[PDB]
């Protein structure tokens, strides 16, 4: 019936149907459209304290909660989606991976290089699609598949 990992569900403050994937944590109003061996993929991770390595660029000691990683998260969601700010413009200014400094591009992968969560969403996401927050042992990224 739909594309693989989509449901329908049911907005609870309008009341109108909308759709959400649960291997990208992906979610939209429209009905969703429509494997190849790699995918390139750019991200923007914000790790917290029980991330694998608590640090980055940005800090020599990252000591926020994964609670608080994930209003973060959301936070930059919002502004992407309304336009305000540019997902490659909030990676480089924001994100906690080295790949900051190539606007969060980490080039062409193949399934078996990456930690998994992250693996799955990206070879679930068409190309130009972004991702909702998806968790691995770094962090919480978003991600984006640029081809
Ligand atoms: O952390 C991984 C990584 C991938 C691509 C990159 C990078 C880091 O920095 C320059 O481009
Ligand atoms: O395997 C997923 C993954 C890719 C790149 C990363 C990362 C995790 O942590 C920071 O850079």
């Amino acid at each position: 019936k739909l594309p693989p990992g989509w449901e329908k569900a049911m907005s609870r403050s309008s009341g109108r149907v909308y759709y959400f994937n649960h291997i990208t944590n992906a979610s939209q109003w429209e009905r969703p459209s429509g494997e190849p061996a790699r995918v390139r993929c750019s991200h923007l991770l914000v790790k917290h304290s029980q991330s694998r390595r608590p640090s980055s660029w940005r800090q020599e000691k990252i000591t926020r909660t994964k609670e608080e990683a994930l209003e973060l998260i959301n936070g930059y969601i919002q502004k992407i989606k309304s336009g305000e700010e540019d997902f490659e413009s909030l990676a480089s200014q924001f994100s906690d991976c080295s790949s900051a400094k190539a606007r969060g591009d980490l080039g062409a992968f193949s399934r078996g290089q990456m930690q998994k969560p992250f693996e799955d969403a990206s070879f679930a996401l068409r190309t130009g699609e972004m991702s909702g927050p998806v968790f691995t042992d770094s962090g919480i990224h978003i991600i984006l598949r640029t081809e």
